[PDB]
Parts: structure tokens; sequence; C-alpha cells
RNA sequence: GGGCCUGUUUACCAGGUCAGGUCCGAAAGGAAGCAGCCAAGGCAGGUCC
């Protein structure tokens, strides 16, 4: 399970406008997020970093349960 | 090293185009733009100078 089978799955809109404003590697493995690369995201989709620091805890919180289910 | 070619590589760090999204506007419409791709660069090879 990554940032695309996330994908997978109204504000639903701007769940988007911020993954798709990623690398296949970054969909492909978060655990690489950072600062910079946040940065880069948030201008990316016209969000604030936080927006997508928040995209990063929801997906995260599946994510655990993906690796707990 | 240069030209041409091919393989490969390259998140943002004044290239181009920008799906998605965002911004300003009552509207009409403007603007900045990530990924992609294009291009450019890196690493090699083939080839010609």
């Amino acid at each position: 399970f990554d940032l695309n089978d996330f994908l997978e799955q109204k504000v639903l809109v701007r769940m988007e406008a911020i993954i798709n404003s990623m690398t296949m590697k970054e969909r492909a493995k978060p655990e690489i997020i950072k600062g910079s690369r946040k940065r880069r995201i948030a201008a990316g989709s016209g969000m604030q970093v936080q927006d997508v620091n928040r995209l990063l805890k929801q997906f995260d919180d599946m994510q655990r349960m993906m690796k707990k289910m």
C-alpha cells in the first residue's frame, strides 16, 4: 500500500491536487517526504505545507491500518 | 574535448509547456505554476573531426 493505492481511494479534490504534485518515487516511498520536498508539494498544489502534512498524516493513518490489517 | 547517434540517469535550486490544484477578479478574464512530458544536464558507448 502506497501513495498510489491510497490515491485509488468536496475536499477529496485536494487530496489529489497534492499527490498529483509528487514524483513516482515519493508516491512509491513517502518516508522521504521532507521539508524541502514538502515545501515543493504545497506550492505545487497551491496548498499550505500544513495541508500536505495533514494529507501525509491521513495516508499515514491508513498505511498503519494496512500494516496491521 | 566538439558534432551526430544510442543506452541510462536527473524532486524544488531564474529553460518550455503545463493535467490536477491554487491565486487575484462581481464578471470578463489575469497571474504564478508542482507532477508529466519536452528540452537541458550527468554517466557511458558507437561514430566522425
